[PDB]
């Protein structure tokens, strides 16, 4: 049923509030991944929240997008031979 | 200080262009990533970006992104709680 | 209750959409007073929408603005002398 | 082309420090009267340089917005709906 999101459904689910920190686990360690793909220093908020997270579901949130990432690299060995 | 970013700071940095797939590959490749970890659908400038991706340059970054996961593991496996 | 806001407050407020004319008629006549204002040329869609609004609503909320510019005068002259 | 903005072009130009209360004296301004006549409360970096504002560049910025809310009558006057 939704397959395509508009730039405009991004920008309202992408409140200024995750740059300080804010919102879902998940959320939170996905753009703590994000940054530190880019070599981009945290904010304040983000580096407050990183020292308090628990570590087993840290740890069980990015074994997700280990595999996550090795789904994408399939996708495109798949697409060159 | 290049230790901590400004929430200004990152909204400067992370152009609204970039939803519509605008912008370095290696910034192209972690806002899919990120998109991907979540189950958001992309917009359509993403998905034609992704289509006609070079697929070897990609698949170069991806690698390195999940080296990064990895160096997030260690960090989060030296943690007692 | 609430004199202030935060920036966080203004962009949960402030959405994209408006950049395209969409919102309250009040909303999109300040804006385009705003660009007006500073010779930024209108989004098509706020030029859109410019062509469809109600002469005569259109031209009472304009009133009240001049009017609020009148109070904003009056405080700055108040100030000095 | 210079008779219309992109939605990213207006989301460069006004960037997240104009609502703390940063830039150009006229963007500043017209920010306040903005946000003025649709009553939202200013920030606290909104309402440190509403205190400290140079009073007669402000009247005088003010004036002008004001003889642009009547160009914007005028404008609307000559519809016949
Ligand atoms: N630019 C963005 C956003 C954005 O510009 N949102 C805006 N919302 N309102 C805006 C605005 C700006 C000026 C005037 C009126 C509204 S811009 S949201 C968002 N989310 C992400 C990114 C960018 C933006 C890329 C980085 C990875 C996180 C996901
Ligand atoms: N920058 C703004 C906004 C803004 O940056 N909103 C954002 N929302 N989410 C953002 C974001 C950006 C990147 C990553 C995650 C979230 S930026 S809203 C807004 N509203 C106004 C102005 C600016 C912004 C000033 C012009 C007069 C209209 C009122």
């Amino acid at each position: 049923m939704n397959r395509v999101s508009t730039v405009q459904q991004l920008t309202k689910r992408f409140s200024l509030g995750m740059l300080q920190g804010r919102g879902p686990l998940k959320l939170f360690m996905a753009l703590v991944a994000f940054l530190r793909f880019l070599t981009i220093p945290p904010t304040a908020g983000i580096l407050k929240r990183w020292g308090t997270i628990k570590k087993s579901k840290a740890i069980n949130v990015l074994r997700g997008f280990r595999k996550e990432i090795g789904r994408m690299l399939n996708i495109l060995n798949r697409r060159r031979r």
